[PDB]
């Protein structure tokens, strides 16, 4: 019947992706693949009809495709999220390549042993990247325009993520835990929040050192 | 009047937009960063009216852009490369993730001591992987339309990257090649290729160990 949303049972990459369909409100079915699920993802993987076939996929009838900010500006595109002009296409386009690297930075980090050691530039350089990010974001509610787009799930998370691996770092821009809060009053969020489905853990894959495990330490 | 692109001066993230840009005619200037300009970058960096500070950039009067893919999509719009559907937006897209991780995969080890190691298990996968792309494009000349798009340069820049890394791992896949030497042959691309202005090298940025140095070793 309804779409599938194929992933790790993880936050990760999907995770703006789930938001999103729950703040729009569209019905979804999760293909989860756990901890101990490697090879049933293997026995699928060039079995699914994918034509690059990959983590997330996303199957909706004869329609499918993977790579997780496709899938989003898919999702995005149907509610007129994605901009309308070649300079608002391009300027939407730029904010989820930050913010494809504002979530990566951590995971950059997470899957080596040296993680503390890492942590500790890192740190170092993050108060300039979220200065960037809460002068974007100035006064208005949302990244673009005026109402939530995946731009605004791909933040949360990231924040999320962030203010995990430092509560102080996130805590210092007024703007930006407001934001946090802004998107977690939205309604179909904290139902979604409250639900049996959400996936609060892992952050990352669960065989990081951190935002891995199958609990928070 | 013109356009300016502004990297440093390596192949890396902006070829493909180089490549795009030298393609269609859309004139250019090209504010360039040599090996030791970090401190020219440094001090720009804030003072060049850019929203998400970055490299690379693109300033045409008071519009100006971050984020490689956001250039290159910014391009490829204004000459109608993006899709006019959502389907079709979506599928471009999603090619687009799939050549930014086929890129990535170079430059994930690439710039790491223990390259060399790393290359036995990157060369075991790699096949696997341009099996993929090979099937993808198929009998098609191009991977979306049947013009060349973005897209197309960014396969490009990729698969010659990966050709030089090792290069019968291409040669294994005729259309490839044949790919290769069809964007190769597009006039605007060899008068381009055959100019002064053109880079060939270093692949990644200079500190790296594969693809990097002033010249090929
Ligand atoms: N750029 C891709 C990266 C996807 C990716 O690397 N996925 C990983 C986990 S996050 C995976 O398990 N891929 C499946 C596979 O390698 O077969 C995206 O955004 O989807
Ligand atoms: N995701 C960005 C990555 C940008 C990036 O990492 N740029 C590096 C060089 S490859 C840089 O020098 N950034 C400028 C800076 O960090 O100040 C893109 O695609 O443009
Ligand atoms: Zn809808
Ligand atoms: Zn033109």
């Amino acid at each position: 019947m309804a779409p599938v949303l194929g992933y790790w049972k993880i936050r990760g990459l999907a995770q703006p992706i789930r938001l999103l369909l729950e703040y729009v409100g569209h019905s979804y079915e999760e293909h989860s693949y756990g901890r101990c699920d490697g090879e049933k993802w293997q026995n699928d993987k060039h079995n699914l009809g994918l034509e690059l076939p990959n983590l997330p996929y996303y199957k909706d009838g004869n329609f499918s495709l993977t790579q997780s900010l496709a899938i989003l500006r898919y999702i995005a595109d149907k509610h007129n999220m994605i901009g309308n002009t070649p300079v608002e296409r391009a300027k939407i386009s730029m904010i989820e390549g930050g913010l494809v690297d504002l979530r990566a930075g951590v995971s950059r980090i997470a899957y080596q042993e040296t993680f503390e050691q890492l942590k500790v530039p890192y740190l170092q350089q993050l108060p300039s990247t979220l200065r960037m990010w809460s002068q974007f974001l100035g006064n208005n509610s949302y990244l673009h325009g005026s109402t939530p787009t995946h731009l605004d799930f791909m933040f949360y998370e990231a924040l999320d993520v962030i203010r995990y691996l430092d509560p102080t770092s996130v805590e210092a821009f007024p703007n930006l835990m407001q934001f946090i809060h802004r998107i977690e009053a939205l309604p179909n969020i904290k139902a979604f929040m409250e639900s049996d489905r959400f996936i609060k853990w892992p952050l990352n894959g669960w065989s990081a050192y951190f935002g891995g495990g199958d609990a928070p330490p």
